[PDB]
């Protein structure tokens, strides 16, 4: 269906798919793959690849 994190940690795509994304920044995951799921920012809506420690479910 989707779900919603939102940033926790800011992230520099370090990897190649690898979605960058800033603390505060929002993202939704289209697809989880266990401990990691790849999401993408809506505000550049790109889309990466996403830890799943580094973002969680709103936050501030």
């Amino acid at each position: 269906q989707g779900d919603i994190v939102v940033a926790l940690y800011p992230y520099d795509g370090i990897h190649p798919d690898d979605l960058s994304f800033k603390k505060g920044e929002k993202m939704k995951v289209l697809e989880e793959h266990g401990e990691w799921w790849k999401a993408k920012s809506l505000l550049t809506k790109k889309e990466g690849f996403i830890p799943s420690n580094y973002v969680a479910k709103l936050n501030t």
